[PDB]
């Protein structure tokens, strides 16, 4: 049993959670929508460039993120009105300065994946 399953969905998830911008919060679950009904495997070679896109574009990439979320979009069989949503949070997350909770949610996919499955229940 390997964790690699999680550490896909987790990368795509975390990044949802750290976008700094409520724009890009949203933008990010337009393409998982598409994902929660692609394959497995596509599900590891979209998150791959998905989650690569937030680390060009904070880096100052918005044109090579843009392209990575293209490139995974159609591995996974996405829509053009999904790709635009999300890559158009790509062009914000440059000049918005950058994520910095990034790099501390990235430590947890690094190590395991999640130190939990869930807690909340009352």
């Amino acid at each position: 049993g390997e964790t690699k399953a999680k550490a896909a969905q987790e990368a795509l998830r975390a990044a949802r959670e750290q976008a700094t911008t409520p724009e890009a919060q949203k933008a990010l679950e337009e393409l998982e929508k598409v994902l929660k009904t692609a394959s497995p495997e596509q599900w590891r070679q979209a998150a791959e460039k998905i989650f690569e896109a937030f680390r060009e574009a904070s880096n100052g990439n918005t044109e090579k993120a843009k392209k990575l979320l293209e490139e995974a979009a159609r591995t996974a069989g996405a829509s053009p009105e999904i790709i635009k949503k999300l890559a158009s949070a790509l062009e914000r997350l440059a000049e918005e300065g950058a994520a910095k909770e990034a790099a501390r949610q990235a430590e947890e996919v690094r190590k395991r994946g999640s130190l939990e499955h869930h807690h909340h229940h009352h």
